[PDB]
DNA sequence: TGCGACGGTCTGACGCTCTACACAGTGCCAGGGGGAGATAAACGAACGCTGAACGCTCCGG
């Protein structure tokens, strides 16, 4: 399932590359740890392969992902509750869910809201974080350059 | 009630200048009411223009 040198998407950190497989022993049990890293925060993540699906790791989605996130990005008739508190409570939950379709919907609706009137400066931090993690997810999926990854999305979100 | 003792409470702890310094870890926005500043108009005032008009010295044919 998991090999060396491959790219894996980790929640709240985006795409990452695996360095090696670690065989550290805990209580006399040889767990199959794997170590991975990103270029954003300069951190190393060690996850055993047995509970990898439980913690929420996920591989690189092929050609079946960009088309579905584009068609849910272009999906009209999206509505939000009138009170901003319910939508505010929903969006970070959708971000923490880690689904690509959910984060694409959140960034599309939020970008539309910022375009129409302009929300605030506080929400700019989370829009920026979501755009960063989404462009990092799509950058290593299509194997494109990061500047090309952020450039290609500029003509499709309108 | 008398007893020590147990305890709290309270007080200051010589004088001045030469010197003499500053002070730090945990949310967020929408709807609505007031007064600050720009606007264009307004009622009244006095400010000018009209030279006219009164009166003077005036050079004068």
């Amino acid at each position: 399932t998991f090999k060396v040198g491959d790219t894996v998407v980790y929640p709240h950190h985006g795409a990452a590359l695996i360095e090696a497989i670690e065989t550290r022993q805990i209580k006399g049990v040889d767990k199959t740890y794997l170590v991975l890293k990103v270029a954003q925060g300069d951190l190393t993540v060690r996850v055993p392969a047995d509970n990898a699906e439980f913690v929420g790791v996920r591989d690189v989605v092929g050609q079946d992902g960009l088309d579905r996130v584009f068609e849910v990005l272009r999906a009209p008739y999206a509505e939000e509750p009138t009170n901003w508190s319910r939508r505010y409570k929903a969006n970070l939950e959708k971000l923490a869910s880690g689904d690509v379709i959910k984060v694409a919907e959140v960034v599309r609706d939020l970008w539309r809201r910022e375009r129409e009137r302009g929300l605030s400066a506080g929400e700019k931090r989370m829009l920026a974080k979501a755009r960063q993690i989404l462009v990092s997810e799509l950058a290593l999926a299509e194997n494109t350059n990061e500047d090309k990854a952020e450039a290609l999305l500029d003509e499709v979100l309108a």
